[PDB]
């Protein structure tokens, strides 16, 4: 079972505060490390043939780009840093095949935001 | 056994990423890496542990905030991260509130020297 989870982070200089949290991949809600108690295992999300296409989009919409990797990279960061995605196999399965789906449709998703400027 | 390590992560330059290894301080790249997941991690101890948050605040990784088991640091500018991991599911809470309590003594000895 593949699964696919949300991150968000970043740092506020004025409180002196990291403010890093998951964000529910279903109800787009985001949770706050303050409010996780097994972080580990928390908000992952099981990544099937129908909702591949939503998860990208929604990272596409916060600024999540594909990774450049060929190989076995697992994460896709956001062009401002506070997000990212994250996959796993709780099998030890070959993600490769997975990563270059997720790369080539963020990639997709990325030059359609540029397109539509008309 | 617990282990360390450090990633970089960056957009300025078009995204590049990779781990830098915690002896030699010198940045691998992912092109260069063909088994990620596997790759960079340092055995922690206590011998190395001050060595390895003294680097990490040097990058300006501070402490996460984090009462609980949350295993990941992160820098300001979002740059870098360490994260901590066991090898055997060891219990990681009091290993991360020592990292967190030795990265503020870090940030507040930082912030004496700031005041001439």
């Amino acid at each position: 079972m593949m699964f696919v989870r949300l991150s968000y982070h970043s740092f506020d200089y004025l409180f002196n505060l990291f403010d890093a949290g998951v964000i529910d991949l279903n109800t787009k809600c985001p949770v706050s490390l303050s409010e996780i108690e097994d972080y580990d295992n928390f908000g992952w999300l099981e990544l099937t043939a129908e909702n591949l296409e939503n998860v990208c989009e929604y990272c596409a919409k916060l600024g999540i780009e594909a990774n450049g990797s060929l190989g076995d990279f697992r994460y896709w960061y956001s062009g401002d840093m506070s997000y990212h995605l994250e996959l796993k196999s709780d099998q030890s399965e070959n993600l490769e095949v997975k990563i270059r789906e997720i790369n080539l449709k963020l990639k997709e998703l990325e030059l359609i935001k540029n397109e539509c400027l008309e």
